[PDB]
């Protein structure tokens, strides 16, 4: 198991311009176009990251390299952001992955928010840490997926992915 792996398994893959779980237009591995109502807005956004003029359909290929992006976008996120960084850098690898895939859910700012919950996972209180993560907005909106990262940030195991 890794982060891609990882990822893939709380993403899923669709070759199709559809709605993620608040209702934006995303394609592929989980590849948030816009948080606009527009289709034709998500469809200018997609032919923007693909370089050419789709269907609002794209091919496995195309949706691996938005996610090979992607995943590399949520690192860079976290080790240039102050509050991030230093939490990513006090955790082991397994852990590393439960915060990218935060990251490439909801976005670097919207991660670096979780103040509390950071420093009880850089004091490596992991309980507690597990307890403060599901007091969320994020928790309720994606119980079933937000319980696996915790329970992998809780264990430091792949236990909830295998």
């Amino acid at each position: 198991m890794n982060i891609f792996e990882m990822l893939r398994i709380d993403e899923g893959l669709r070759l199709k311009i559809y709605k993620d779980t608040e209702g934006y237009y995303t394609i592929g591995i989980g590849h948030l176009l816009t948080k606009s109502p527009s289709l034709n807005a998500a469809k200018s956004e997609l032919d923007k990251a693909i370089g050419r003029n789709t269907n609002g359909v794209i091919t496995k290929d195309e949706a691996e390299k938005l996610f090979n992006q992607d995943v590399d976008a949520a690192v860079r996120g976290i080790l240039r952001n102050a509050k991030l960084k230093p939490v990513y850098d006090s955790l082991d690898a397994v852990r590393r992955a439960a915060l990218i895939n935060m990251v490439f859910q909801m976005g670097e700012t919207g991660v670096a928010g979780f103040t509390n919950s950071l420093r009880m996972l850089q004091q490596k209180r992991w309980d507690e840490a597990a307890v403060n993560l599901a007091k969320s907005r994020w928790y309720n909106q994606t119980p079933n997926r937000a319980k696996r990262v915790i329970t992998t940030f809780r264990t430091g195991t792949w236990d909830a992915y295998k």
